[PDB]
């Protein structure tokens, strides 16, 4: 099967995670667990960091017969391409394209709030951007059933993501967007999804490490 | 013509102004200034942040004609299709992505620092890193001319970006490996390049903004 490694927390992988789900693929994980304060031993990746035959060792890592993939965003296009989840036009290709580069920046947004040691002083302030974030991705989506147009492709596991996690911190922001709580329903309801949902693999949260401020357990 | 807007420094927009310049393209630019501390005054831009008809409003942006995108790798790939510069099979795809990503991280790894106030107490602790990141470019491209393979692909524009970037920085870390210093070479020599470093557009310093620790004036 093809093999999934990375920490074992949500992180930035659980796009990826779904779209296995969805195109039915033949996988197993390795979820490598850190350890606790003060130390938060990171050696259950290091020993074998350099032993993998990987380009630019990274988690998370896909492993697809001799195909030996880093960095999240180029797993996920692999597997787009792989399972025919791309922009079929120009116009979809470049929506997919800036929705891919903006989750990342508000994923790192939310990360280094979220990391920040003055993290409780902090929320208040972060706080009052979501709203203006969400209306961006309300109004980029409008009418339309997903992001890149008449059909689910990869960036709409990306953005179910992020907005999925923005609404964890905020139960209350998506609230005044319909369009992006009727897209989360709509995700969420895709067959093989829901059934994932259930199902023993399922990892929802912690979606940060032992480290962060929030959701670290 | 097309319009790149983006600050008045190199920051990551290098591989944006090289690329319109190797494609020929016909192109304008909107360099915004920023004012001087303490305030770092951001007016010239903010003034019509939100007046572009910009999905997601952002630096760099592209206006081509109808289209208007936002995200620095959205913008390389757009002018990539349009002139044929992505990877033709599947290996030179899944080796441009990777490296791609790979450059944002190396990027972001350099801001951290040069944004940090403790810099210089930092900045011993940042260099001994920078071996082993050359060192996997330098396993990475191997033998070949270019990055994805035997043809220039938009990744050379990235790669050449944060290669010369670390080499301002620390000008004895190429020196180890001799495949990337003909690499910048090789890629400096490029007719449409060596003539646009002559030009009067070209800005290779400062990276930064005038808030940052290094290479900011
Ligand atoms: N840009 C790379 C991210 C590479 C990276 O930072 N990987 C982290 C895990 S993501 C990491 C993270 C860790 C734990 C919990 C959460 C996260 C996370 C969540 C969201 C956004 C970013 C992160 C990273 O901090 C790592 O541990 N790498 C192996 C190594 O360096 O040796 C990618 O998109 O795949
Ligand atoms: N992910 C986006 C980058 C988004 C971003 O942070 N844009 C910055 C400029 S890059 C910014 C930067 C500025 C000056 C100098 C250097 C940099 C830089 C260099 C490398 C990497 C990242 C940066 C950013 O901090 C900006 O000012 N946005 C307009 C706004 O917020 O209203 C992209 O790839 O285009």
């Amino acid at each position: 099967p093809m093999i999934l490694g990375y920490w074992n927390v949500r992180g930035l992988t659980h796009p990826i995670r779904l779209l296995l789900e969805y195109t039915d693929s033949s996988y197993e994980e390795k979820r490598y667990a850190m350890g606790d304060a003060p130390d938060y031993d990171r050696s259950q990746w290091l020993n074998e960091k350099f032993k993998l035959g990987l380009d630019f060792p990274n988690l998370p890592y896909l492993i697809d017969g001799s195909r030996k993939i880093t960095q999240s965003n180029a797993i996920m296009r692999y597997l787009a391409r792989k399972h025919h989840l791309c922009g079929e036009t120009e116009e979809e290709r470049i929506r997919a394209d800036i929705v891919e580069n903006q989750v990342m920046d508000n994923r790192m947004q939310l990360i280094m709030l979220c990391y920040n040691p003055d993290f409780e002083k902090q929320k208040p302030e972060f706080l009052k951007t979501i709203p203006e974030k969400m209306k961006l991705y309300s109004e980029f989506l409008g009418k339309r059933p997903w992001f890149a147009g008449d059909k689910v492709t990869y960036v709409d596991f990306l953005a179910y993501d992020i907005l999925d996690q923005y609404h964890i911190f905020e139960p209350k922001c998506l609230d005044a967007f319909p369009n992006l709580k009727d897209f989360l329903a709509r995700f969420e309801g895709l067959k093989k999804i829901s059934a994932y949902m259930k199902s023993s693999r399922y990892l929802s949260t912690p979606i940060f490490s032992k480290l962060a401020q929030w959701s670290n357990k």
